[PDB]
């Protein structure tokens, strides 16, 4: 058998020629999920063989994920009362309908991370921010309880 993994893959470098992190993929919900803006490759080699379908107008790029992958993906939930959530990077708070987190926490290479509350689940994914001094306001897509994608950009 080849060395044991004792962890779950589902967050993914997506990488430019130079091996510059351009931004991160997903896997979530049964699908590899990255920006669409985020442009470069992902160092997997079961992902980085796979046809993408574009969504440009939520940015988003998605393709099934391969079978062996299913099982470790982030679950989503629809689920996001007001309050605080976690990213990489630390607290994201939301309220008045806004992601945001403290300016500088990010930066230009987090494009495509997940927020998650704190059992786990994703309840949104980054796609870029607003430096509004103090505080970044976060635009991200969710989907609501029918899947339907929503980009919300402030």
């Amino acid at each position: 058998h080849m060395a044991l993994k004792f962890e779950a893959d589902r967050t993914f470098a997506v990488k430019n020629e130079d091996g510059k992190i351009m931004g991160y993929a997903v896997a979530m919900e049964g699908k590899v999920i990255k920006p669409l803006h985020v442009k470069g490759t992902i160092d997997h080699p079961a992902l980085a063989k796979l046809k993408f379908t574009k969504s440009s107008s939520y940015d988003m790029e998605f393709a099934k994920l391969p079978t062996e992958m299913k099982s470790d993906a982030f679950g989503y939930t629809t689920e996001h009362p007001e309050g605080f959530y976690n990213w990489h990077h630390g607290a994201v708070q939301f309220s008045g309908g806004r992601f945001t987190i403290p300016t500088g926490a990010g930066g230009p290479g987090d494009s495509g991370r997940p927020i998650l509350d704190n059992s786990g689940k994703v309840v949104a994914i980054v796609l870029g921010g607003a430096n509004e001094g103090a505080r970044t306001a976060l635009s991200v897509v969710t989907w609501n309880k029918k899947g339907a994608a929503i980009k919300t950009t402030h």
